[PDB]
């Protein structure tokens, strides 16, 4: 009937029915629907009671819904709250190159260290946060590495704990960038390195009484690369005889007499890449004229500057050993293995990578696959959890100036001439 | 009416293809060979032969194709014919030319790095002989860009070819903000030239009177 | 799927009719009652919850029914998608031209 | 047709 969130149930132990005030007792189909978290939040061998005389029973009885009665009542609030994860304000990063605005936002304590390594912390990871300090995203290194940021806590002098040189690690990769349609602009056009490809040039005679338009010229350029990989398989059998004969005139002969049979089977798979280039030109000719016309096609490298107003996206990886005493997978391992999972800050890619897809599908437990959430709920709080969500997924608005620069791309070029008149 | 509806289309395509194919078998074959007597025919020999094999083959090509049409669609009045003539012919082509433009170009330094301090990011020691290129111009790529490197000096991790900041330690922030200032100038100029290329296409599309 | 008097009742007795045994859970003895809805993969399970014990032949084979391949007829003016976004960009092709009209 |  009513999806029911796990986090907002209570135990009251006040006798058979008796809930506490805002709160009513649940049914059995919401039991039902949310089975594995009541059973989890319960003792091997408690027995607690639901509406209508029904009765919800622990790991022990393997989580029994059935008649009856108890004592403890398992109850739902009445106005229960629907704790989505808050929009907050997007930040804005000072304009500059992409480099530019990726540090300023990495190397920004309020907005993204701490955010960040506060989720790397609830969801188990162990040890982030440098040496000099005791607290939760403290004392962390940021390094440029590659094409992506890597975020650490320093491992410098001495460390007390059990493996504690293996700090959790937090890498920010594959920036996108959603414009703002009306703000994109480049400047000019620069051509390098340009080898002639093919040129024609034409003449289009008009020697009739009327402006004609049908004439056309077409320049096309393709190329194709392709691949395949054949295997075969063979079997052969062959049963000759070999006999001696004394024939008439030749004497002494030998005959031999074969016969044989082979099967063979094979199988290709291949592929093919095709680039076409085509240009045209189609005057229309003045009555009584001639018109030259012209193309042209080159090889080469294109460079020019732009710039637009975005919202930035990135994919936020971390990588690190699950703390033993609890962490937040849904296996909840135990033997503190190593760990790498990537989230999406952005628009929904996939269902793994998806923090609000997983946050709001939480109330249904087939659906938990990653990340379970209502274990990080119970452990720090709803309001904590939402709090800090809602900073992470804040979305992040910049001024971008760039370069796009590629080499061996096509420039071409279709020149319609001056009449001449005939 | 006047007529539009008619179409001649002259097509002339060319092409070039290659390919190249690498084959492995293996094979193995068993055969046993034992004497008889059978009845009529005498002291017989015979041989049973029983073979497998297997290949793998892998294949790789490409081609290249060039193509030129030329179509004439004569608007005819009625009650009239209109004459048309397409004709495609291969040539040499030239023609002169002029414009004005900024100059950009490619600069190489060529030589062994200095002993006692050199600006490349690993700072070597043996004097080795080295060789960079810069493009003096549009951004083509980080490596050549000097205005990118200055920019990201700032980032001890995008530091991958010339160590800026050793320069301006050594020489001052002003002397080499002014010699790259002059080594970035841009350069305009007016150019006359000729263009000239073998074995080009020349095309006549006519409608007559 | 979780709508009792809609969904569960009416399918649940829909298999009863048609001859499908044992369509109910362990706890009751009317036909669609105490049935437990599970997610599975892309689909939905719904069977009668075999806890206890049963008393019957081959009670605790439990007549299952799956429901999947969601489809929707939409009403055409009522469609409606926000902003494209896109990622990992990785350039094809490009060209540039100039179209020069030298005529009049 | 159908209006948008």
């Amino acid at each position: 009937a009513e999806p029911v969130y796990p986090d907002q149930l209570r135990l009251f132990s006040l006798g058979q029915g008796v809930c506490g005030d805002k709160y009513r007792p649940v049914n059995r189909e919401e039991a039902q629907s949310v089975k594995s978290n009541i059973v989890g939040m319960m003792g091997q061998w408690q027995i607690s009671g639901l509406a209508n005389g029904w009765v919800i029973m622990g790991p022990g009885y393997n989580g029994e819904i059935k008649p009856g009665t108890a004592s403890n009542t398992w109850c739902y609030p009445t106005n229960p709250v629907t704790g989505e994860i808050p929009t907050l304000s997007a930040l804005d990063i000072p304009d500059g190159d992409e480099v530019d605005v990726q540090w300023r936002l990495v190397h920004d304590s309020a907005n993204f260290i701490k955010p960040t390594s506060y989720l790397a912390h609830y969801l188990g990871y162990a040890w982030v946060g440098g040496n000099h300090s005791q607290y939760v995203g403290e004392d962390m290194d940021v390094t440029r590495d590659g094409d992506g940021w890597v975020i650490r806590g320093n491992n410098d002098g001495g460390c007390d704990g059990y493996r504690c040189g293996d700090k959790t690690a937090i890498k920010v990769s594959n920036f996108a960038y959603n414009l703002d349609p009306d703000s994109f602009k480049h400047g000019d056009v620069t051509q390098s390195d340009r080898q002639l490809v093919k040129t024609v040039v034409g003449w289009a005679v008009n020697d009739s009484d009327t402006p004609q338009s049908g004439y056309d010229v077409t320049l096309r350029y393709d190329t194709a690369t392709n691949w395949s990989k054949t295997n075969t398989y063979g079997l052969s059998e062959k049963v000759t005889t070999k006999n001696k004969f004394k024939w008439p005139l030749v004497g002494e002969t030998e005959l031999s007499i074969e016969i044989a049979a082979n099967q063979s089977w094979a199988s290709q798979n291949g592929g093919s890449t095709t680039t076409s280039l085509s240009q045209s030109v189609r005057p229309t000719v003045p009555a009584r004229s001639k018109i030259p016309v012209k193309i042209e096609l080159y090889k080469a490298d294109i460079s020019y500057p732009y710039e637009f107003k975005a919202d930035v996206s990135y994919d936020l990886t971390l990588s690190g050993f699950l703390r033993w005493g609890g962490n937040a997978w849904y296996t909840h391992p135990d033997n503190r293995p190593n760990w790498n999972h990537t989230f999406v800050i952005g628009p929904y890619k996939d269902k793994a990578s998806s923090i609000r897809y997983q946050w709001d599908k939480r109330y249904i437990p087939g659906e938990v696959k990653w990340w379970d959430w209502n274990w990080t709920i119970q452990q720090n709080g709803l309001s904590t959890m939402q709090n800090n969500l809602a900073r992470v997924l804040r979305p992040v608005r910049a001024g971008i100036t760039g370069d796009f620069s590629a080499e061996s791309q096509f420039a071409g070029n279709i020149e319609i001439g001056a009449p001449v008149p005939l």
